[PDB]
């Protein structure tokens, strides 16, 4: 799990709920959590964000609600401030990887990590993994000693049975 299991959280907004990564007083989740289905056709994410408030975001870590006290958008990831620090935050850094480098993805089903699997980006910067199906907001990482280097956040599954995702700066890999 990379010990990231303790950091695994869920972030729900509107009727859309996806997984999120809770580190320190910061929770990261796909920006598309603000999107509705209809909005997804042609979203103006800025427009969506500006009409939304702290209360619109429900962040749940287990049976504990994390009060969102601030929200801001950084690229395609949403950065939420929460009112409590995860007590088991590991040392971590955000890194950008390239294809051919293997890394581990903690696949989560309904917010529940259900296994650790190795995934590797293809040259077309997709990952394959049916285990990643029905998962979103799952993160990928590598472990170097006691430092968890995050490399991936799942943003969307493509219908072609491959998955697309971003770095933790919310910058897409590939087009």
């Amino acid at each position: 799990s990379g010990k990231v299991e303790g950091c695994m959280v869920q972030v729900t907004c509107g009727t859309t709920t996806l997984n999120g990564l809770w580190l320190d007083d910061v929770v990261y989740c796909p920006r598309q959590v603000i999107c509705t289905s209809e909005d997804m056709l042609n979203p103006n994410y800025e427009d969506l964000l500006i009409r939304k408030s702290n209360h619109n975001f429900l962040v749940q870590a287990g049976n504990v609600q994390l009060r969102v006290i601030g929200h801001s958008m950084q690229n395609c990831v949403l950065k939420l401030k929460v009112d409590t620090a995860n007590p088991k935050t590991p040392k971590y850094k955000f890194v950008r990887i390239q294809p051919g480098q293997t890394f581990s993805v903690l696949a989560c089903y309904n917010g529940s990590p259900s296994g650790v699997y190795q995934c590797a980006m293809r040259p077309n910067f997709t990952i394959k993994g049916s285990f990643l199906n029905g998962s979103c907001g799952s993160v990928g990482f590598n472990i170097d000693y006691d430092c968890v280097s995050f490399c991936y956040m799942h943003h969307m599954e493509l219908p072609t049975g491959v998955h697309a995702g971003t770095d933790l700066e919310g910058n897409f890999y590939g087009p």
